[PDB]
């Protein structure tokens, strides 16, 4: 069995000759030759039995891409583990090999205006269709997003994803959250779980930043400072927004600081389309209730040219899960993860 960084891929010999490509949380992405469909792949293998957590986030991973079917999102092609549920402790999920990913290409290049609005159209296109399935993402973020030469695009890593769920967003101020700093809302610091899809939204605005000028728009050192860099730039919330913030400690943290200026889009973005300016403040709102939604954005005059419903697929209905996860141990949930994954097992 083949290893790559210290991870052994046990894989063979249906899939062969890996490279490395990434890592996670409780994992590792390599390339690798499928020597049955004589291409090459991505295989994610991932090891998350040993916390409950990890086996969530697993299985709702799986259980929503073995659903989904878009252009712009990955999908999963084949599922190997081991034959019986004690052998088994690891997944391996292949997936269609993509060449780079948003954040890398970042690094090394400007994009042009037709690049920066064929991309940020694609991203929407697949956010349409995943909220139309009454799924949210949840991190969304450069390096989660994947390309190729002729700038394809496809959303990947559904680790954090769920179905919304309005009624339970609220929590108390400063609550632990673990999708990427640098893109978080600023409710989640305030009084939200991210449980709305205005919380892939706000990302989508702060992946468009990038994509304008190559620099994260509020690189936080922590998590409240990443609540006072976004306040460095959208300015104090207005009186209508912070009486909008019901819990105290979230109102009287914002009352305590001192006032701040909004910073105008065009000093930030001397060189931007306006119009990708107008949007970007759209998608950075303070407010999640009056930040726009998937559909509007692409309405906007900015992907004038890109927007066509008739080439938008959205899902057939909204995504349920069968039983509530939150609550199962690590031992059920993998009972879960092996049925769910029987179907690719030689045999079935
Ligand atoms: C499915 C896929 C298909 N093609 C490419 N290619 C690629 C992407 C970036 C590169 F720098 C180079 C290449 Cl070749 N990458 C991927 C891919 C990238 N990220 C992931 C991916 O799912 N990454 C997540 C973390 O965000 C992950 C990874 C391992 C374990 C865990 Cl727990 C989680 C898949
Ligand atoms: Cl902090
Ligand atoms: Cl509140």
């Amino acid at each position: 069995p083949e290893m790559v960084r210290g991870q052994v891929f046990d894989v063979g010999p249906r899939y062969t000759n890996l490279s490395y490509i990434g890592e996670g949380a409780y994992g590792m992405v390599c390339s690798a030759y499928d020597n049955v469909n004589k291409v090459r792949v991505a295989i994610k293998k991932i090891s998350p039995f040993e916390h409950q957590t990890y086996c969530q986030r697993t299985l709702r991973e799986i259980k929503i891409l073995l659903r989904f079917r878009h252009e712009n999102i990955i999908g999963i092609n084949d599922i190997i583990r081991a034959p019986t549920i004690e052998q088994m402790k690891d997944v391996y999920i292949v997936q269609d090999l993509m060449e780079t990913d948003l954040y890398k290409l970042l690094k090394t290049q400007h994009l042009s205006n037709d690049h920066i609005c064929y991309f940020l159209y694609q991203i929407l296109r697949g956010l349409k269709y995943i909220h139309s399935a009454n799924v949210l993402h949840r991190d969304l973020k450069p390096s989660n997003l994947l390309l190729n030469t002729t700038c394809d695009l496809k959303i990947c890593d559904f680790g954090l994803a769920r179905v919304a769920d309005p009624d339970h967003d609220h929590t108390g101020f400063l609550t632990e959250y673990v999708a990427t700093r640098w893109y978080r809302a600023p409710e989640i610091m305030l009084n939200s779980k991210g449980y709305t899809k205005s919380i892939d939204i706000w990302s989508v605005g702060c992946i468009l930043a990038e994509m304008l000028s190559n620099r994260p728009i509020f690189p936080g050192k922590h998590y409240l400072d990443q609540l006072n860099h976004i306040l460095g730039i959208l300015g104090s919330p207005s009186q209508e927004d912070l009486n909008c913030i019901i819990n105290l400690k979230a109102r009287n943290y914002l009352l305590s600081l001192p006032h701040k200026n909004k910073v105008p889009w065009n000093r930030l973005f001397p060189n931007a389309d306006s119009k990708a300016l107008d949007l970007l403040d759209k998608m950075l709102t303070f407010n999640p209730h009056k930040r726009i939604e998937v559909e509007q954005a692409l309405a906007h005059p900015y992907l004038e040219q890109y927007y066509d419903p008739s080439d938008e697929p959205i899902a057939e209905a909204p995504f349920k899960f069968d039983m509530e996860l939150d609550d199962l141990p690590k031992e059920k949930l993998k009972e879960l993860i092996f049925e769910e994954t029987a179907r690719f097992q030689p045999g079935y």
